[PDB]
């Protein structure tokens, strides 16, 4: 991102720190890369502190890809990472709430775009 | 979709019932995808009341690709989920009789296109 | 395709044969797709009589790219099917006579493009 | 490539030698890419002396992919693969060497383009 590199430089970094790692949803079908995610989150030594999770190329989940973002989240939660959401769209924005994943994460832990999970995730590694 | 925010906005809806789900096929070879959602039907929960399952996408089937799909179908037919079929062009409309898919499924749950299937699940998942 | 389309009517069909599969490698590491494939043709109950494996999208091949074909073309012949191979670019076409690929499907079984594959097995399907 | 095709002619070939490999990461989320090729590379019974690794698509890179990428690169070195790396991004070069991707292959063998890494590779096939 372009949007990472300013960020990055708003908090004087080149490189995203060894504490946060960003990860993105592709298209409604992510099902695959959210087992792939979650095995290796589950089978590397080290976690990041942050994770956000980037939620923009979603168009539409249905009960199947809730339930899967459910169980995803559960398992780094189980590790002790805290999760972020950006960039979901008017109507997933409203699925996350009805469906429980807004609990799940923490409503201050929601963000309308990537750059405002971004500065705050590089804000409260900062001050940890 | 846009096809799927004026058919919910039709129907007086922001975001997809709980009760439906919508799947496509991406491509021809689709098989990795068709494990994958297989998989992660036969592992969550809750299941969807119908499934719209998109063929837009699917210029052309071979015996390969029709025995995995019959398989597909029968896994969700097994946890009582209603499978809706929509978009096969010409040529995979012709064989998805010739093969059984429409037997399989039922006439009256293949549609030539996307929104008339989600007209009729929405209008299906109000009457129950 | 198109290709497939024309040939399609210059034989009198609409619709793939039974007997024939048509599977393409997309691009340089099509592993993980070779594996899924060659999983689906060994679960599944029917096999087709011809496979033509197009390899138009693939670049360039190693040695690894070179064993995973030849391990799928076995895979294959082992139930039955008769391969043919298509459109490989002039320099994989070098690899393959190089490997022992062409050795293994036979001389008479690679094509420069695939609309002459698809026209040769729609001709020995016919004959059969 | 058109890169490959322009040096392979300068060391008098058309195609690939069969010491050398080439496998590209393909975008920040290479996890289930990399755990294919890592499956091959240990199931194929020849193994290449040489794999370049272009990593020209990968925009950034947390620890979870530091962490595959080291755990792949182990992987290749315990077969007797020597690894080398191109086309990292300016960040991402600050990272593979932060987090000791470098030490792991050597700084020798970590080039800017993949142009040179190609080079170096044929010269070195040649002079063995
Ligand atoms: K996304
Ligand atoms: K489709
Ligand atoms: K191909
Ligand atoms: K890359």
């Amino acid at each position: 991102n372009a949007e990472m590199s300013y960020e990055l430089a708003q908090h004087g970094r080149s490189t995203l720190p060894r504490e946060l790692a960003v990860y993105a949803l592709e298209g409604p079908f992510f099902f695959a890369a959210a087992e792939t995610f979650e095995r290796v989150m589950g089978s590397i030594q080290e976690t990041p502190q942050i994770l956000i999770l980037r939620l923009k190329w979603v168009p539409f989940m249905d009960i199947t890809g809730i339930q899967t973002l459910e169980e995803m989240i559960q398992s780094f939660h189980k590790r002790g990472i805290k999760v972020l959401i950006s960039g979901a769209n008017s109507r997933v924005s409203q699925k996350l709430v009805k469906a429980g994943i807004v609990k799940l994460v923490g409503e201050q832990n929601v963000y309308p775009v990537f750059e405002g999970a971004l500065s705050a995730a590089l804000t409260e590694i900062e001050a940890q």
